[PDB]
């Protein structure tokens, strides 16, 4: 569905979350452009379960995270050269923060074999428009835009 | 003394909070432009007590509030009259969020007796550029920029 909200004070519990068909995720757009009318910053609130993993991907946008609950691995490549490479893999874990230069190829990991993993995401220029690579080898160029993003599909198809 | 940190991953509970000067304030910048280099968002962490307000103010960018803990009252006032005006005061609890439209007049007023208001606020177009007001009378062409603001001082003067 699309539940569009612009009023002032919203409440995060009442505002219907999803998989998006993404096995383990729960996600909550909290504020956000096509939901609530956002224009320069947007807000998620996701939950990923024990050994879950983002896809690797990119979006020219910055993007901060914060962990509320929950560690895992944060894997990221460079943006420069013809293709992401071997990437870096940091750890982090409870009340961490970490934030995505832009267009850098990354990927978060829950590594923590029991807990669930819970942040709050914040991107600048939304919508978010999301490249997928398969592996950290593909080149730049070939990266895919998924846009709209499955969590703004509805919303998107509902705008125009 | 301004803390700089160029680290991709940080905790959170030893970037160093304080008050600046501000009765019942904690902050803590998460991630920002002077201290870590942000363009395009910058993500602060607030705690304020019992019964404890921010000044009324307004700046010209987008402002999204995450209430983490407690509870409290939004204090929101004119950008059509000439002055902000008597507020509307809008409740606000646990678990909620709420948008401040670019440039309107606003207060945040710890309401509760019992218990701390934490909050997790992100701001477009950083560092913060704050107009106060020394009361919802104040015209708007009379309300005072501080710029830099108090936690961005250290930093601003470093800078040179
Ligand atoms: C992630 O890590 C985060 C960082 O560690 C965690 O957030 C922090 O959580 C702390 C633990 O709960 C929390 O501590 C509480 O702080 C509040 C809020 O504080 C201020 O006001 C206090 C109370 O005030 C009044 O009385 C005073 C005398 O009693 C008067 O002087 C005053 O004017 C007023 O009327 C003040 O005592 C306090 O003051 C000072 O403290 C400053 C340091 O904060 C100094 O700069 C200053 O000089 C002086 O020492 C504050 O201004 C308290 O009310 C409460 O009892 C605890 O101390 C802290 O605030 C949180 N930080 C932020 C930025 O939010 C977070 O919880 C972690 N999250 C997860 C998920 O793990
Ligand atoms: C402020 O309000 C917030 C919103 O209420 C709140 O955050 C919510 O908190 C609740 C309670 O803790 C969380 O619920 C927990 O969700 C986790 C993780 O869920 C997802 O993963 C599970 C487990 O997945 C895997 O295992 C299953 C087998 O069981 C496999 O099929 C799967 O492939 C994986 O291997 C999965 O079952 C979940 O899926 C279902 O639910 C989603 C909806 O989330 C449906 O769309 C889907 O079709 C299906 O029914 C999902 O993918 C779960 O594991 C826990 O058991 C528990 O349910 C919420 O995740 C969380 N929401 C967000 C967005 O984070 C805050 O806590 C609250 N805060 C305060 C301060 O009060
Ligand atoms: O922008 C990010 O890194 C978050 C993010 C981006 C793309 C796909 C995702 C799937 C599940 C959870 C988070 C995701
Ligand atoms: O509404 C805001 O921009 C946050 C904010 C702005 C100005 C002064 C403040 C004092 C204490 C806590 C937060 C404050
Ligand atoms: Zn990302
Ligand atoms: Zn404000």
């Amino acid at each position: 569905s699309c539940v569009r909200d612009n009023s002032l004070v919203r409440d995060i519990s009442q505002m219907p979350q999803s998989s998006y068909g993404i096995e383990g995720l729960s996600h909550i757009t909290v504020a956000g452009a096509l939901n609530h009318g956002m224009k320069e910053v947007e807000v998620w609130l996701q939950t990923i379960s024990p050994g879950q993993r983002t896809p690797i991907h990119r979006h020219s946008c910055e993007e901060v995270f914060t962990v509320l609950k929950g560690k895992g691995t944060l894997l990221m490549g460079s943006s420069s050269l013809k293709y992401p490479g071997q990437p870096q893999e940091i750890p982090f874990f409870q009340n961490t923060t970490f934030s995505i230069p832009v267009n850098d190829p990354h990927q978060v990991w829950n590594s923590d074999e029991h807990e669930d993993l819970q942040v709050l995401v914040i991107i600048s220029r939304p919508p978010a428009k999301i490249f997928l690579y398969d592996d950290w080898s593909m080149p730049h160029t070939a990266a895919v835009l998924k846009f709209p993003f499955v969590w703004d599909e509805d919303c998107f198809e509902a705008a125009k």
